[PDB]
């Protein structure tokens, strides 16, 4: 089932309960990340703006797609590390000469044409104070149809056109904890980001319940906290169901097992990334390439 990564071991990483029930896997291949992001980077510098030693998808022992999409396929790694960084920076534009990315594009039909394909297909695109509005928005403000036409390719997933209705009906629990992972870890990233602007809301559940619940910081996470842990739950409760029926896609069902470790992935990095955590500085190597290399 697994021939892409290996599990990593629990007494050596903090899951802060946050993904009780699944292993964390790594991607043996996560040099490979390294360099497709970094070339990013030097395309970004090169070609739209200035960009150097950027904080996304990388971290010094758990880098994003490594550790979320553990089983990539190896050949596949790189490109989709360069598209993650990608997707991060014009992320961080949101919070020219750029179209010329579709040598990106170009290059995966030097791999898989049809999966490229529906992929690129597949990308075609406040102030909420109610946790209920809140889900809705931010389930895509942090990227399903994105990240969904970003596995398929890299696992060579065929999913028929019309469980594409069905799928998403099935990872809501599941996108719904990554969200609110990541606006517990972005938080004082993009809390800081709202004062600036002069904002008096932060697009972000944390500010959301605290308007929603009367409550300060402190209880906003607590409360997060154990929501995620609950959606955790209701997910895993889906793949036991879902372990065996033969109307759905086996790679659906692949799919679907798959996004436990974009979970657990979430979490360690999350707890990592320089991107969320500045005192966090990279790998040797991974700076080797930065500065010099590549
Ligand atoms: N697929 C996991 C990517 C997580 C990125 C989340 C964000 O990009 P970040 O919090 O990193 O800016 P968003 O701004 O959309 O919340
Ligand atoms: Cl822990
Ligand atoms: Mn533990
Ligand atoms: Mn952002
Ligand atoms: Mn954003
Ligand atoms: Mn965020």
């Amino acid at each position: 089932e697994f021939k892409y990564s290996e599990v990593v071991e629990p007494s050596t990483y903090y899951t802060e309960g946050l993904c009780e029930g699944i292993d964390v896997r790594k991607s043996k291949f996560t040099t490979l990340e390294d360099r497709g992001a970094i070339r990013a980077h030097e395309d970004w510098n090169k070609h739209i703006g200035p960009c150097r030693e950027y904080r996304g998808t990388l971290g010094p022992r758990f880098s994003f797609i490594s550790v979320a999409v553990p089983e990539c396929i190896p050949e596949r790694l790189e490109v989709i590390s360069y598209a993650n960084e990608f997707a991060f920076l014009h992320d961080d534009v949101t919070d020219g000469k750029k179209r010329i990315q579709s040598q990106l594009f170009l290059e995966m039909l030097a791999i898989d044409p049809e999966c490229a394909k529906t992929t690129m297909k597949s990308w075609a695109r406040t102030r909420f104070v109610e946790l209920a509005k809140y889900i809705p928005y931010r389930i895509m403000d942090v990227g399903e149809m994105f990240w969904f036409g970003l596995v398929t390719f890299g696992l060579g997933l065929h999913i028929p056109d019309h469980e594409l209705e069905l799928c998403r009906e099935l990872m809501a629990n599941a996108w719904i904890a990554v969200g609110l992972q990541n606006d517990i870890w972005s938080w004082p990233k993009e809390r800081d980001a709202a004062t600036l602007h002069g904002k008096d809301h932060v697009v972000n559940a944390i500010w959301v319940l605290m308007q929603e619940h009367q409550t300060d910081v402190d209880g906003a996470m607590q409360i997060c906290r154990k929501l995620i842990v609950e959606y955790v739950a209701k997910y895993l409760e889906v793949i036991e169901a879902t372990k065996n029926d033969e109307s759905i896609s086996l790679d659906l069902r692949k799919y679907l097992d798959a996004m436990l470790y974009s979970i657990s992935g979430n979490v360690v990095w999350s707890l990592e990334c320089p991107r969320y955590n500045p005192d966090v500085s990279f790998n040797k190597t991974q700076l080797e390439w930065m500065r010099q290399g590549l």
